């Protein structure tokens, strides 16, 4: 019921404290749709780099591991719940950075030049609004301390501000470290799948938060297996994604079609 | 048919030649639905303000139409359509900047806080990708000389640095500013209505764009008046939602539920 009588109301402030917090509202209607056992052969895979700006967006990608891997010390001493849920939870903060100034920069690429955007900005920020229920979904399940929320509030100063003048001046760029970074993403939440199914990482955390278990549409008894699952899934879409909107740079398509309005 | 076999591959860049440019591609499938009976009767309305920020907002508003009316020359020498459709083109290129600066500074503060966004974040992109459709429309109908080319390109650079600082300062101030731009915006559109029912303005554009028909789910009957009214619904809705947010400022209330996800 949304009619000129709304439309011509002045503000509807006074209606607040009168509607219901539901899990549901935190995300839009596009909700990914996954089959456990069909995502369950979700693969790692590797794009090999074209020329010099793949190289670098590779090798910043790979720097970028060794380092975050070896500073956090996931390495050595075996895995755990808390390492794990801790590693993603400040990993997915940075994670839906690209996405929303992938799709805010067409935005206003397509406003200034009055061109069509032909599907890709609804692309880049649902992609964004993914990860940032990935977000949404681990911190249910780890509150992080004073030291991590301080690094969260930094590390989003810089790679904003990386990805920002990134996007400008070479999207191509952006898309294909997207895309190398969720082909580490699908690396490590299948690390944590199989630590799992080889009885190594003992989850704890097996009922799935609400906020989870509508966004992905999993049944009450979903485990926090079936979770890493979506979770990985979803990673591995942005790699493709991203490595296809890469490669339509790379080949001028920057202004083609998005082909996966219709792949849907 | 999205599944592990084509989140496995690579890349999807060889399928773009294959697949079609279609209208209905150009949006998100959320929809504005308005009945036009019912939407003829969308009245102009007028927000008090609070105090200095409110008449802040509403002077600058003020400000900003007086010179822009007077510079364009939209007052003296009779209405016309390609006065009508120029003035739309030029101020939709703007329309769609704050709801996409809004909502890319919620997501960026849910992702580094760690915080629930409770609906928020989707009603700012989908309202900017509203802006969006309205500026896809009126190009279909003129296509713009250089010098407003130019124009537009300057202007998106001086707005969207206003906004983007307003809004990290006072997100009360962005959310007022366009509640009093959306009030003007229903006042040009229902002199643009008027102007038609008075055989002031005798439309010619009769023929509604195939972007505007399927966005708007509008008949082929459809005329230029109709589109109009339309325009001007979503325009009056874009005006209670962000006097209402702005208004949830005013209270503190900017972490609470978007009382719009549920009044749906
Ligand atoms: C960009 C930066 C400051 C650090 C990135 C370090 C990196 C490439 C880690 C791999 C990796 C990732 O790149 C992403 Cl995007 C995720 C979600 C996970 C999940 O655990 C992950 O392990
Ligand atoms: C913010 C700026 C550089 C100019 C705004 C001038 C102004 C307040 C014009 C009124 C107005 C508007 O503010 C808006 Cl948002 C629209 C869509 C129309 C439509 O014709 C309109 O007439
Ligand atoms: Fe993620
Ligand atoms: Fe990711
Ligand atoms: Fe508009
Ligand atoms: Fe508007
Ligand atoms: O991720
Ligand atoms: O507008």
């Amino acid at each position: 019921v949304w009619g000129h009588t709304q439309l011509n109301r002045l503000s509807f402030l006074e209606t607040v404290p009168v509607v219901p917090l539901r899990v549901s509202d935190e995300s839009s209607e596009d909700r990914p749709t996954w089959s456990l056992p069909d995502i369950e052969n979700v693969a790692i895979t590797h794009k090999k780099p074209n020329g010099l700006v793949d190289t670098l967006a590779y090798r910043s990608v790979r720097t970028c591991r060794w380092l975050f891997d070896t500073f956090s010390l996931y390495r050595f001493g075996s895995i755990t719940e808390s390492k794990v849920i801790s590693r993603c939870l400040f990993l997915e903060t940075v994670a839906g950075v690209p996405g929303m100034v992938g799709g805010m920069l067409r935005h206003l690429s397509s406003l200034r030049y009055m061109t069509r955007d032909k599907g890709w900005i609804n692309t880049l920020l649902v992609e964004a609004e993914n990860e940032r229920m990935h977000l949404m979904t681990f911190i249910e399940l780890r509150q992080p301390g004073l030291p991590l929320r301080v690094s969260i509030i930094i590390t989003q100063a810089i790679m904003y501000l990386f990805l920002l003048v990134a996007y400008v001046i070479s999207p191509r760029f952006v898309h294909r470290f997207v895309g190398y970074l969720e082909e580490e993403a699908v690396i490590t939440y299948t690390g944590v799948m199989r630590a799992i199914d080889e009885g190594r990482l003992r989850p704890t955390k097996n009922d799935v938060p609400e906020v989870a278990r509508v966004y992905w549409n999993l049944s009450k008894n979903a485990t926090f297996r079936d979770l890493i699952n979506v979770i990985r899934a979803d990673e591995a879409e942005h790699r493709v994604v991203n490595h296809t909107f890469a490669d339509m740079h790379e080949k001028r398509l920057q202004n083609s079609v998005n082909p996966f309005v219709v792949l849907k």
